């Protein structure tokens, strides 16, 4: 179906052999045990079946504190050196600023992951542009006062690309993200899962990030450590729906599951 | 969507409001320490989230031993009486057979679940008639020499409802069930679950049956006690291609997913 491989540096990302595992990684206190931790989770899940690992932290989660420009970089750059050596994946730098993003890759970081989709700073995008590097587009806004949410969401992602594709970014590193969670109603957010589909005519890879939100909770009236099958769920429902990578903290549960929609689905 | 609810006895189960979970209760050595034990089991099957409990053996389980006639009464009435008074859950018996059916509901089960979809013994459905009691159809057969898997299996399917109708039994008794696992590789098991919103074009809810069963093994190379995930991801397709009720081992889990299915697909 698609017609090119996802390129990364040393490494090559399949889009048809089957769903890629993005396992998420937490940076939140460059002290040894932070780093040691960091690297020992990443092997863990690499062991159980990740396909890229995630960096990021307290900015980008609920909380959104807008931690200081220097201090992101100190905490997430020896993370990525010790990552990168240790443990043969790429990485993404979960990230809204060219700045940090910058050093993201310099320090050995692979794939953008911008939950701001180069609003917040169109710069990053030209830092994409430059090192030839995918980039994760994710539906956000500053309000959630939707016309009618799909198309909403579509004309977002689309103003997304635009500022991407005009900074000389190449189609092949797009990837979109309909950004469950964020600027949605819990009710927008059972809606978007339910027309994912949508985001396809648009012609990029999607990923999905649902792990674990309070949607689910929601749902299942259930707090974060018990939202694993409801999590199961949802990234069964995206991989039916057309979505080529799932972001997830259960790597081996939900490696299992896609592994069995792949099969099921014809993947 | 359904006009109607599905009426047994006491209870009273609807079709449009959600997902129905049908825990799986095995009986294989009438002495105290069984029936307790699937007493207990019927319980914590029940506090779960669990809709209906079913009651089958080591007949319509691999093996398929051919074991006798009075045999199977006595094994599974006693259990029939002590789950219906303590447990307030309508009761599916899993039977080929008339004569064990038909004891099954005089001892108080409600439904009827028959592998062999009344070409075991056709007789079966007279009973179903008689009482005027949900019958499961599930496609299986003899062989698994398809011309062509999908449009055999709504044909064989087709031939029960036949056999059904003619006895008495009435369209809204019905329930149809693609008997995954039997007379079925692992690539046809696959097909069946790529395609089972086919079986919704002959107009009667379906239950699904993949818990823990060997093609998911096949998929994930892993054995009966880390099917899980696996099993989970079959359950999630099925309830998204429009099946009515799931059957699994695992109660628990199995009702949070398809409690989060539910919410995403509209149900
Ligand atoms: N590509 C991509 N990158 C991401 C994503 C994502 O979905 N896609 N999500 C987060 C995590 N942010 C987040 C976590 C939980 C929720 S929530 O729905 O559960 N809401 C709340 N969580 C805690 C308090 S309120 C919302 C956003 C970080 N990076
Ligand atoms: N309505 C309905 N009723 C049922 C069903 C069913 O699917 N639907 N399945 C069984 C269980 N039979 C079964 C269990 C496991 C497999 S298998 O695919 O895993 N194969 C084997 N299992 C063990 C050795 S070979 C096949 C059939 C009993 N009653």
């Amino acid at each position: 179906k698609w017609d090119y491989d996802l390129r990364c540096g040393e490494y090559t990302l399949n889009l048809n052999e089957k769903t890629l595992i993005m396992g998420i990684l937490n940076v939140t206190p460059g002290s040894y045990n932070e780093v040691d931790a960091a690297v020992r989770h990443a092997k863990e899940m690499r062991d159980e079946g990740a396909h890229i690992i995630d960096i990021g932290g307290e900015s980008t989660r609920p909380g959104f504190a807008k931690v200081s420009v220097e201090e992101e970089i100190k905490r997430v750059v020896p993370m990525i050196q010790a990552v990168s050596k240790e443990v043969k994946l790429p990485i993404s730098i979960d990230t809204y600023k060219a700045e940090v993003a910058k050093q993201a890759i310099e320090a050995g970081a692979h794939i953008i992951n911008d939950i701001w989709g180069a609003k917040a700073e169109p710069k990053i995008a030209e830092v994409a542009a430059h090192y030839d590097v995918p980039i994760i587009l994710m539906h956000n806004r500053d309000n959630m006062n939707y016309r009618n949410l799909m198309a909403d969401m579509i004309a977002d992602l689309y103003d997304s690309i635009k500022i991407a594709k005009d900074a000389g970014v190449r189609d092949e590193n797009i990837i979109l993200d309909p950004g469950i969670g964020f600027a949605k109603t819990p009710e927008q957010n059972l809606e978007a899962m339910r027309n994912l589909e949508q985001l396809n005519v648009l012609g990029y890879p999607v990923l999905l990030g649902t792990s674990r939100k309070s949607f689910i909770g929601h749902v299942l009236d259930l707090p974060v450590e018990e939202r694993l099958e409801g999590t199961g769920a949802t990234v069964c429902l995206g991989i039916e729906k057309g979505c080529e990578f799932v972001r997830v903290h259960d790597v081996k549960e939900m490696s299992r599951m896609a592994k069995m929609m792949d099969a099921m689905i014809g993947k």
